[PDB]
């Protein structure tokens, strides 16, 4: 039976029997080339202290599937539409969370919204430059971040 | 400043102003081939009521770093011991929780320890294979999983 400790903004905080279980709202990202450089984004992120790099990326609202919610956060979040298909999808961390995250590669980029607001800053990025920066120590993934780089060097090359 | 909500066994809830924060123990996950199969790992997880595809993983716990952590899950979940070799890591969703895994790559492995228990159920499977099936609508990825196959195919073939 699920208890309810808490219940939140975008997580509640339950227990079912021994188990922690945190309830979250399912994501989308949206891995995207151009030029032979990824969209990565940028953010400060309080729950890790730092920014780590990821793709554009955020939450499916009330009324919206995976793939609106797809075209909304790549105009708020870069100013750009694309044309978006759906690759694949998975679960952040299933020991604990249900927050599940649905990932679309957009092609045929166009700026729809113009852009010094680094709330998001947008960096575009060599996807090899991203994991040498990583393996160097210099920079941190956030899950979307690193399967943009993989999905690019199994698929995109 | 962090207010704590609830202190429990492998998270915390805490407040930082606006701002919903889950603390969890970082984790450890490894990547493992052989004869072209990748070793995945199911059990039932009860925060998303399925048994998603994951590879090794599991809790760091107190005085292991990364590496032993490593071992320890292979050996625990599989039976195997294997060559391990650091890859990278990720923070699984930093937008509300600092969770960091820890990837590695076994080669050469050998059963140490004996397995017809199925809590976690061992699943060697070719990539190609789990990309298909979950492209079908078959099998749900964690992140682990999904990592674990896109670093195979980029990597690996």
């Amino acid at each position: 039976e699920r208890t309810y400790l808490y219940r939140g903004r975008i997580l509640n905080l339950a227990l079912e029997g021994r188990y922690e279980i945190v309830e979250h709202k399912p994501a989308v990202a949206v891995i995207a080339l151009r030029e032979g450089r990824m969209l990565f984004v940028r953010q400060m992120r309080p729950a890790v202290g730092l920014a780590p790099l990821e793709i554009p990326a955020g939450l499916i609202e009330p009324g919206e599937d995976p793939l609106e919610a797809a075209r909304r956060e790549l105009a708020e979040e870069t100013g750009l539409s694309g044309d978006l298909t759906y690759l694949f999808s998975y679960f952040v961390s299933p020991g604990f969370t249900d927050e599940k995250t649905h990932v679309f590669l957009a092609e045929n980029l166009k700026e729809v919204e113009a852009h010094e607001d680094e709330a998001i800053e947008v960096v575009w990025m060599r996807p090899e430059e991203a994991l040498e920066r990583h393996q160097r120590g210099e920079v941190e993934f956030s899950a979307t971040g690193l399967v943009g780089v993989l999905y690019y060097h199994a698929f995109l090359r």
